[PDB]
């Protein structure tokens, strides 16, 4: 009964992290998410700090040099959050909102007031930060 | 009591760090990081309603390529309409320390490239590599301890 408890409780984490099991049962590797806004690190560097794939989550992300941490010498202490808000619906809607003084850019240009993401867009934060913005559930329906 | 419950809580802990899971401080998920220590490969496509991975595993052994479904079972699955029944194979080996050498080869008729040069025999891949396989898929190569090693270069 542990034994399954313990299977269950790591199938059930596989499935959070959409990690991909082969079927004879060995790490494959990683699924883009399928139902969660997310944003995919374009930095190439191997060995970079930052994640390569952030989740956005119904509610509050924050991102500064806060939850998304970014070690770009040109990211502020406060950078800049993510909102996600469903409202009842079946879609979420992430909104962007930068903080003062620190540069964001959403397909090249600057963000000044809060702004609704759609999937595909290009976020830049800073000098060196470079994101795709992914709203799979969206994308289903544009 | 304690004993159960703190082992899954060890396991979790422990599934978190090897599959580089990063979490939030609320306790919900963050993100992932790309593998720290193994070969990997970084899906290209942009499209977030794929059917392959963002992230393929390169680990320690044998990695085939190919398509679903046999007659010999493929690891890695691609719908390509170029990618054949078996496809490509990469092959790592940590002979004999300390990094892994991983190489790519070709299987019968299948179109392989690595930095646009079609691949005809094992090659030793190099993190950074940008790999086409059949004409429609293109991952970047990473190896992140290779990749450390020669940036520690004296």
């Amino acid at each position: 009964e542990f034994t399954e408890a313990i299977r269950m409780e790591r199938e059930a984490l596989l499935a959070e992290m959409g990690v991909a099991m082969r079927e004879d049962g060995g790490t494959l590797g990683v699924f883009s998410p399928k139902k969660t806004p997310h944003l995919v690190n374009l930095n190439e560097d191997p060995l970079m700090s930052e994640c390569l794939l952030y989740y956005i989550k119904d509610g509050i992300t924050r991102v500064g040099r806060q939850d998304i941490v970014l070690s770009g010498h040109f990211i502020k202490e406060e950078h800049c959050v993510f909102r996600s808000d469903s409202r009842g619906g079946s879609e979420a809607v992430v909104t962007l909102e930068p903080c003062e003084g620190a540069d964001t850019y959403v397909n090249g240009k600057k963000v000044t007031e809060p702004s609704i993401l759609r999937s595909g867009n290009r976020i830049i934060m800073g000098k060196s930060h470079v994101f795709r913005f992914n709203h799979p559930e969206q994308a289903r329906q544009e």
